[PDB]
């Protein structure tokens, strides 16, 4: 989120806040360039290692002075703080070579892997002073500008990009031998795989912008989450279509196919906008509002899938189609395992994310934005195992009916 804070020092506000999770031996450069003046400048900076997760991210910029008044007499805050209040007589003297050196720690090189907070207050003694010195706050760790909050997601997306690359190679290796036996579901699954390709490719490019150039582009994040929303929407659309048995039950569903794609479009029009809200860091009211129709939609759509699945299971039980019955029985078992794993992951992660008074284990929050993608990737792998090409796949996949 723009770790190189290019904030020009204004007259409207005098307090800058920077609260993240940082590597040990991370340095915080401050770059000061501006039109030199003659004003007395008192720069006070604070670097505090808040041991708890809550006192930095639930912390808001409104209570910066309240956090200061808590820290001065040690109310409600735990950890060690480091500070200096070096004074500058003239504005020009700030521009001159004043390479920062840390003074003394009271119980700017970082001392541990922890969530830190960084507060700068600039005492002035107006319109020109508004946005005069472009203060560039540059955080620089051992692995360049990347932070622990964003660190394991990057290597995780390395790994899962490798996973989909292997998936695409395997899919093409399967499709190379046989082409005349391919039906529309094969092209649709290939499309889902390629959507995963493009989505995780642009998202990885976004993290590459984060680590090398150190800048955040919101449009790439919009594109990535929009692609993911379209991808999972089309995936569950395929699940619903298969659960109704296209061709096996009815050659063309028609108006019910229109209602299926309308259900998919409604799911998009809610959940994709929800994901776009997650991109921009939606406020607490919008965040609380967003997931109610989302959760209701997941419950309703999944229940409809189970109803359709049991119904087509009964019909195929009447049909006495042996190998198809075995394959779709494995499909139902996969769906049961997927739903159970997903719901237990939801309960564990979401409940223990907020019920506990202090998230004291900061290291394992990269799983939260990763477990859904891991589950869905495993689901895609199982589906590709079930739908592997073969010589008798012409009779195995579909029968004239």
């Amino acid at each position: 989120d723009r770790s190189k804070w290019h904030i020009p020092i204004p007259s409207g506000k005098n307090y800058f806040s920077f609260g993240k999770i940082l590597f040990r031996n991370t340095t915080i450069f401050l770059k000061f360039d501006g039109e030199p003046c003659d004003l007395s400048l008192n720069i006070t900076w604070y670097l505090k290692s808040a041991d708890c997760y809550n006192e930095i991210y639930n912390f808001k910029a409104e209570e910066v002075e309240l956090y200061l008044e808590k820290l001065k007499e040690k109310r409600g805050l735990s950890g060690k703080y480091q500070t200096s209040s070096k004074l500058f007589q003239n504005c020009s003297e700030l521009f001159k070579t004043q390479t920062f050196s840390g003074d003394f720690m009271h119980r700017l090189q970082t001392w541990q892997d922890a969530p830190y907070i960084f507060i700068v207050h600039i005492g002035i003694s107006e319109n020109s002073l508004s946005n005069l010195f472009t203060m560039t706050v540059e955080v620089k760790g051992p692995y360049e500008y990347l932070t622990l909050e964003d660190y394991p997601l990057m290597i995780f997306f390395m790994v899962m990009c490798i996973v989909y690359v292997l998936f695409g190679v395997l899919w093409l290796a399967w499709s190379a031998c046989y082409w005349r036996d391919l039906l529309r579901i094969q092209f649709w699954i290939g499309a889902v795989i390629f959507l995963g390709m493009l989505e995780k490719a642009v998202f990885y490019a976004e993290f590459q912008n984060i680590r090398y150039k150190g800048e955040s582009v919101q449009g790439a994040l919009i594109l990535a989450e929009l692609l993911s929303a379209v991808k999972r929407s089309l995936a569950r659309t395929l699940v619903i279509i298969v659960s109704l048995g296209y061709g096996i039950v009815k050659p063309r569903l028609g108006v019910t196919l229109h209602k299926v794609v309308v259900a998919g479009a409604l799911y998009l029009l809610f959940s994709g906008m929800e994901g776009v809200l997650r991109v921009t860091g939606a406020q607490t009211d919008l965040a609380s509002l967003a997931f109610i129709p989302l959760a209701f939609l997941d419950t309703a759509l999944c229940w409809w899938i189970f109803i359709s699945l049991t119904q087509t299971m009964k019909l195929l039980k009447l049909r006495r189609n042996i190998v198809k019955l075995s394959l779709y029985r494995h499909f139902t078992n996969t769906l049961i395992l997927a739903v159970a794993a997903s719901i237990v992951f939801i309960i564990w992660t979401t409940m223990k994310f907020r019920i506990v008074t202090c998230q004291s284990d900061w290291r394992e929050l990269w799983v939260d934005d990763a477990i859904w993608r891991l589950l869905f990737s495993m689901i895609l792998f199982v589906i590709m195992v079930l739908w592997r090409p073969s010589a008798n796949n012409q009779r195995f996949a579909f029968s004239p009916l």
